[PDB]
């Protein structure tokens, strides 16, 4: 015995189980971890419309300009863009978000300064800065929702191929030799050629048989 | 005979490969289901800042209101959301994107006769209306890959349950009783001569009682 059956097929469903559920695994992570995407671009897309009502409170005088403000700064730190700081997400992600962060300091500043001339000419750029901010915010919606199509479909592709080898193996090492068995089988039960050259456990089966069938022939 | 060994071990990747198969279908629709919720968030939302700064705008008396006007017609009505006025999504998306039209219409009018007191006792109520649009666009997203998710698990874990049990079948049908064969065989090498487990629906069955024969006959005329 020099290659068992048990240690090969144990040996190939492990590892076939084992990316079945990892490439499966991984796509269900990827799923679960974009239900709070569109909550992301949603918010993060509000930061426009926040960004120009402040200029109208300040144009027009309101006396909302200071509760604005504190809705914006209290909106740019939402639970659900804070957390954008993991290892997962894209750099460029994070560091939009950290520029988006330094440049409403100034705008905060300049707000508060009534500084409208300073708005006029600033906002249009400020504006685009946070556009371009959400725009990566839905591409990286789009590329997860891309990621579980190529890991189901390549992790899937990669299973197909070790099952067909797997299975031609198996069809080869254990079920053909099986058949021979079971045919001699059959035959002595009515009154005595395998594959005793196998590596394996079925190799070890024929050997004995043919001893046990060869003997009682000449008996 | 009943389960050959084949089969057995045949269903055992058979669900597995399912799985896979299942696995990228699903994939496959939530594409193309979804791609691009995204974007529709991100459009209907940017309709709130147009808003605003359409009141800007008018507050400063740019040259850009025109333009600016043409642009968020453009934008109400991207292919993606017109694309929503379909029988899969939610009436109430439908519903506030209508509501949006008829605002939009006023709200263009009252620009062009540059009507400003109008725009303040109003621009407020016009983009909450907008931002229902986008709640309603963003709730339907999230019950979508909810759902998706649950499925998907559901599926996944039912399968692999099959798969569990399968993998367990061969354990005791046919790796175990390959190893009883294995150990009778091993003596009968050296002339020794209990019974094979004779139960089994498959080849190892068959094989088992062959074995105890053959084996107990050479006992006596050995």
């Amino acid at each position: 015995v020099k290659r068992p059956v048990s240690a090969s097929l144990a040996r190939a469903f492990f590892y076939i189980v084992l990316l079945s559920i990892l490439s499966t695994g991984i796509a269900l992570l990827t799923l679960a971890s974009s239900l709070r995407d569109a909550e992301a671009i949603n918010i993060a897309g509000s930061l426009r419309m926040q960004s120009y009502r402040l200029g109208y409170d300040l144009q027009s005088g309101s006396p909302q300009l200071n509760a604005h403000r504190q809705l914006f700064q209290q909106a740019l730190h939402s639970p659900v863009l804070t957390n954008l700081n993991v290892w997962y997400v894209p750099e460029a992600v994070k560091t939009r978000y950290a520029h988006l962060n330094a440049n409403w300091l100034e705008m905060n500043n300049r707000l508060s300064k009534g500084d409208l001339p300073w708005y006029q000419a600033n906002i249009n750029n400020y504006v685009n800065q946070i556009d371009l901010f959400v725009l990566a915010l839905q591409h990286y919606a789009e590329r997860k929702m891309l990621l579980v199509v190529a890991i189901s479909l390549a992790g899937g592709i990669g299973i197909f191929t070790l099952v067909f080898f797997t299975l031609r193996r198996i069809r080869h090492q254990v079920v053909a030799p099986l058949n021979q068995l079971v045919t001699a089988s059959q035959r002595i039960e009515h009154g005595f050629p395998l594959d005793t050259n196998l590596p394996n456990e079925l190799g070890l089966l024929a050997k004995t048989f043919n001893q046990m069938s060869s003997e009682l022939h000449k008996l």
